[PDB]
DNA sequence: CGGAAAAGTATACTTTTCCG
DNA sequence: CGGAAAAGTATACTTTTCCG
């Protein structure tokens, strides 16, 4: 176990330290940044439709 | 007030390393 | 030398806010 370089929560449902230099222990900083860094992959949107296809 | 897009967190699949 | 297990990586999928 390590720590995030922004969050800091030992109980990480799924880590992301990625042996390199920094240690993004959390899954929030990397995955949430999808839209906050650039154009989030439309892949997650394609399945997102699963909700939008039921009611609209 | 409702729906659409943003957002967020878990999970599913995958990989990398260690040890029998 | 290969299997196993946890971390890694990103999409999946449901909720919420906000504007039409
Ligand atoms: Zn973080």
């Amino acid at each position: 176990s390590f720590q995030c370089s922004n969050c800091s929560v030992t109980e990480t449902i799924r880590w992301r330290n990625i042996r390199s230099k920094e240690g993004i222990q959390c899954n929030a900083c990397f995955i949430y940044q999808r839209k906050y860094n650039k154009t989030r992959p439309v892949t997650a949107v394609n399945k997102y439709q699963k909700r939008k296809l039921k009611v609209q």
